[PDB]
């Protein structure tokens, strides 16, 4: 009743055009079986959106990646959030909400966006720039690492870190095997950063230890929560943004109409996200034999879900693979959806805003004018370069 695929959907060669894979996945039922990984796969919205929201039967707390932490150690102690499920789940998410809360927001946002405006207009000075190293990954690295309180000294093994936390996520294959051999120095920099004595008052990692008091949390699960940020809170944004430049240079029309409009700032990013979603796939683990689709998946196994695809299904979205700053994107799943949906979406949302916000009003064009190369990861879709040349409004 299965279809059953061949398709890897962690090889370069689907990193480096997937769509056509993932219709194929789309078109060949609601669920399939990749004989490659011996995983279930689904990759229409429908399915995506109704795995995501069922935590109970599709949990998390076996790991989020192809590996079973009922089947193998976990190459790192596990996230107290994002690899646990409720009830254990419930309350150092709330801790993470009201450390990344709505009212936090208002305490970064002039710093934020003036570290993004302050950067446009650097790199408007120099003309031809990467939107990458030059943009993608410097505005965050720029307001990010200080939101956290984080020293100085270090903050190079951040990107590393959370290229691995992501690899980590994938099967078994050479991008995995290569990063999680390479991991001791980021583990050790990262982890002596979430202890408490290293980080600055005021600041997402203190402000975390701060919650110990509440009962929510105990102090020695604070640093694993500040461990989570610093593997999810940086390298999704430089993707995100790198999308949303990359997207604003491929459609000229959108960022003229941003440019018309700079109050789309904040959608055209959350258009950007849907659009490319840098978090590509997740997996979760059926709890109990279960239907999906009219396909009966047995307990214990794993399905990988593509947030992608999902986010590209013609089933519910219109004119999927074309960008537009005034979809309703509401309901897309680059993000996630349910108990365990981005956390820290509104820091996300927040940098990528300001940023498209100052693009919008300092920039009147981006011409890519060197050779586009793509990063690859098991999880993360974005680029490794993406040579532009500005032109000043
Ligand atoms: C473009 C930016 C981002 C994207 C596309 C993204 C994507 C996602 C997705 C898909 C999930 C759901 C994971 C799952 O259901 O298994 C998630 C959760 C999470 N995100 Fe992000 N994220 C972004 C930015 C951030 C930021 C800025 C932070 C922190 C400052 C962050 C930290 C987290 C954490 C800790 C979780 C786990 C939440 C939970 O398990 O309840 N992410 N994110
Ligand atoms: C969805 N992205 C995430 C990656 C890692 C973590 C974590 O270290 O908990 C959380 C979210
Ligand atoms: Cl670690």
């Amino acid at each position: 009743t299965i279809p059953h695929l061949a398709i890897d959907p962690f090889s370069l060669d689907f990193f480096d055009d997937p769509y056509p894979d993932q219709q194929t996945l789309r078109d060949a039922g609601p669920v399939v079986y990749l004989d490659k990984w011996n995983v279930y796969g689904v990759a229409r919205y429908a399915e995506v959106h109704a795995v995501l929201n069922d935590p109970t039967t599709f949990c998390s707390s076996r790991g989020v990646g192809l590996s079973d932490f009922k089947k193998e150690k976990p190459w790192r102690p596990p996230s107290l959030i994002l690899e646990a499920d409720p009830p254990a789940h419930t309350r150092p998410r709330a801790v993470l909400s009201k450390v990344l809360s709505p009212a936090t927001m208002k305490t970064i946002r002039d710093g934020f966006a003036a570290a993004a405006d302050a950067k446009v207009d650097e790199l408007l000075q120099r003309g031809c720039i990467d939107a990458i190293a030059d943009l993608a990954e410097a505005y965050p690295l720029s307001v990010f690492p200080d939101a956290m309180g984080l020293k100085q000294e270090g903050r190079e093994h951040l990107l590393p870190y959370a290229g691995l936390v992501f690899n980590a996520f994938g099967p078994p294959n050479e991008l995995r095997q290569t990063a999680i051999e390479r991991s001791a120095p980021h583990q050790a920099y990262v982890n002596e950063q979430c202890q408490r004595p290293n980080l600055a008052p005021g600041g997402f990692g203190a402000c975390i230890h701060a919650f110990t008091d509440t009962g929510e949390i105990t102090p020695d699960e604070a640093p694993l929560l500040v461990r989570s940020l610093l593997s999810a809170g940086l390298d999704t944004t430089v993707n995100g943004i790198g999308a949303a430049v990359y997207c604003l240079a491929r459609f000229p029309g959108e960022l003229q109409r941003l440019r018309s409009d700079p109050t789309l700032a904040r959608n055209a990013f959350e258009e950007a996200v849907r659009f490319e979603s840098p978090v590509q796939t997740f997996f979760r683990t059926t709890t109990r034999e279960v239907e999906l689709g009219g396909a009966v998946i047995g307990e214990g196994e794993k399905v990988l879900m593509f947030l992608g695809s999902a986010n590209r299904d013609p089933r519910r979205w219109s004119d999927p693979d074309l960008y537009d700053i005034t979809r309703k994107t509401s309901g897309h799943v680059g993000f996630g959806s349910g108990v365990h949906m981005c956390v820290g979406q509104l820091v996300a949302r927040l940098e990528g805003e300001v940023m498209l916000s100052a693009l919008a009003r300092k920039v009147a064009a981006i011409d890519i004018d060197g050779p586009v190369k793509r990063r690859f990861n098991n999880t993360l879709r974005g680029l490794e370069s993406l040579p532009v040349k500005l032109t000043p409004a």
